[PDB]
């Protein structure tokens, strides 16, 4: 039926109704941090998140999305291995039902409690729509976290997570400022992949920092009480909603550090 991330549904079935799921640059994927490749051409990072103007938080039924005020260049994405301005439109989490799974992508074969993943569309595409319809249209910054101190900054996110318990329901969130969820080093693997979701495009110029966040056992937890399911429905917790690594094939990931 509906994709997901159950036994009948999940990440081994997309591909039958998304054939780019066996795609040449499909994400996430395992980085193997000896074999990435160092690139001193590489820029720092620039992130402009000062006039970022948060909208809504929803529980879309695959995980919980804050969303932005993209009309204007509020909050923005540049430098790096990018040309062009990105504006952030979004982001969302994948986690585990245990602590030690949730990542989507994977160091050294190694896998995070979460993984956020701030999307960001190029503006020279006028639209979040025909963007992802471009090699260079999406950047997605993935950050790691990992079990250990609280997240002072995500408390905010934490705390509405039980008024969009089930699908469909969704809540004002504005003031909310995405700086609180950023590491203290901007240090990046970066490589071409694609959505990690259906559609599965591979629009995506990834982003991945190399410093986790930490964020406290019962900030996660939180996360898994929420609902697959939409109101009235069979209870289906909201657990393991991550795509397993996919081959990388033909493609080199680059580091901005050594
Ligand atoms: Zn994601």
């Amino acid at each position: 039926h509906h994709w997901g991330y159950g036994k009948h549904n999940g990440p081994e079935h997309w591909h039958k109704d998304f054939p780019i799921a066996k795609g040449e640059r499909q994400s996430p994927v395992d980085i193997d941090t000896h074999t990435a490749k160092y690139d001193p051409s590489l820029k720092p990072l620039s992130v402009s998140y000062d006039q970022a103007t948060s909208l809504r938080i929803l529980n879309d039924g695959h995980a919980f999305n804050v969303e932005f005020d993209d009309s204007q260049d509020k909050a923005v994405l540049k430098g790096g291995p990018l040309d062009g301005t990105y504006r952030l439109i979004q982001f969302h989490f994948h986690w585990g039902s245990l602590d030690g799974q949730g990542s989507e992508h994977t160091v050294d074969k190694k896998k995070y409690a979460a993984e956020l993943h701030l999307v960001h569309w190029n503006t020279k595409y006028g639209d979040f729509g025909k963007a992802v319809q471009q090699p260079d249209g999406l950047a997605v910054l993935g950050i790691f976290l990992k079990v250990g101190s609280a997240k002072p900054g995500l408390q905010k996110v934490v705390d509405v997570l039980d008024s969009i318990k089930t699908k469909g329901k969704s809540a004002d969130f504005t003031n909310f400022d995405p700086r609180g969820l950023l590491p203290e080093s901007l240090d990046y693997w970066t490589y071409p992949g694609s959505l990690t979701t259906p559609p599965l495009l591979e629009c995506v110029t990834w982003i991945v920092l190399k410093e986790p966040i930490s964020v406290s056992s019962e900030q996660v937890l939180k996360f898994r009480k929420l609902n697959f399911n939409g109101e009235g429905e069979p209870e289906e917790l909201m657990v393991d909603n991550w795509r397993p690594a996919q081959p990388l094939k033909n493609r080199q990931i680059k580091a901005s550090f050594k």
